[PDB]
């Protein structure tokens, strides 16, 4: 039935992360831009690996296009606000979750899709947490992205059920949820969209 | 303008022997074509990640990747309507043979990469044009729409190469890739792919 976002997630975005993000919105926007790109890149990696899974490929191709639209939309917002194209390395979050995916098919694919649902669900929750503190234009933008993330979280989890058993997805969601909460609540060195709490 | 016409830019026409082989296995051709549209988008994203502060490149490649993913989905839709199942079709030799020509150090590595992209798109355009007289109406109409986009992408790759490179250096990168590209197209090949040589 797909749980609601806060139910699905193991913890709220911490206040300390919101404070850090509001104080460095330039790094936030750039890593946000990179996350949209990486979502599209990840979608295409799934097409490449599961290259005769027609349901997956059709969903992923369309998902990749929507994320590239978001990618371009952040670049245009950066241009409007004079944010420079500054290199920002990937954070620990997605690769930390990917470590949990099992090595053998078909549960390898199932685990990968569950991780995708968590990343989208956290993005939705975190956009929601930021909106009331942002200027009008950026809050409206992030509130607009909030609805697409909810759809993407639902899609990943639904695609997981198209390829895995209910009981096997249940255990996997429980395992990722615990690790995801740890990544969000533990201290992190720097500000990323999906980073932990700063020191 | 030094964006030549497609046929002038290219070192040879598509051989008749390739057309004959393509018409006898349009199912492999369609599947490989679908993968090529996919591979164009993934290459565009690969360029974005590698050249993550080249702003003009990123804006072009992001839109280009979306257009190629639309083409990817369009081939899939056409395959579904015609009952063409998916099956594994490994990449051919063409693009990998061309990428071996790219020089190893920047900024000419980027320039050479963009030149190679221009040749891949120009060849696609020429080869679609060679095919459509021989195809059914629906397939020909679809391939003709793609041919026009390929002409645009060829121009875009070449324009981006000049945006980052000097005219004289590009001019002789093009001369070297052109000779290799003609060799890959005219020489015998062990398989049929959209960009294969002459199969046997
Ligand atoms: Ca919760
Ligand atoms: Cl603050
Ligand atoms: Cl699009
Ligand atoms: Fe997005
Ligand atoms: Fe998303
Ligand atoms: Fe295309
Ligand atoms: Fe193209």
């Amino acid at each position: 039935l797909i749980p609601e976002i806060d139910a699905f997630l193991g913890c709220p975005t911490p206040d300390a992360w919101i404070e850090a993000a509001l104080a460095d919105q330039e790094t936030l926007l750039i890593d946000h831009k990179n996350c949209e790109f990486k979502a599209a890149s990840t979608a295409l990696s799934l097409i490449a690996k599961y290259n005769t899974h027609l349901d997956l490929i059709n969903m992923m191709s369309r998902l990749a296009r929507e994320e590239l639209v978001h990618h371009e939309q952040v670049l245009r917002l950066m241009k409007r606000r004079g944010v420079p194209l500054r290199p920002v390395s990937a954070g620990r979050y997605a690769s930390g979750l990917r470590r949990l995916v099992r090595a053998h098919e078909p549960v390898k694919l199932v685990d990968t899709l569950v991780v995708g649902a968590f990343i989208e669900a956290r993005s939705c929750e975190r956009f929601a947490a930021l909106v009331p503190h942002l200027d009008e234009e950026l809050g409206r933008f992030y509130h607009g992205l909030l609805k697409s993330e909810a759809r993407h979280y639902q899609g990943y989890l639904k695609l997981a059920h198209n390829y895995g058993d209910e009981a096997d997805i249940a255990r996997r969601v429980e395992l990722v949820r615990a690790a995801e909460m740890e990544l969000i609540q533990s201290p992190d060195q720097e500000l990323r969209f999906h980073s932990g709490i700063p020191q």
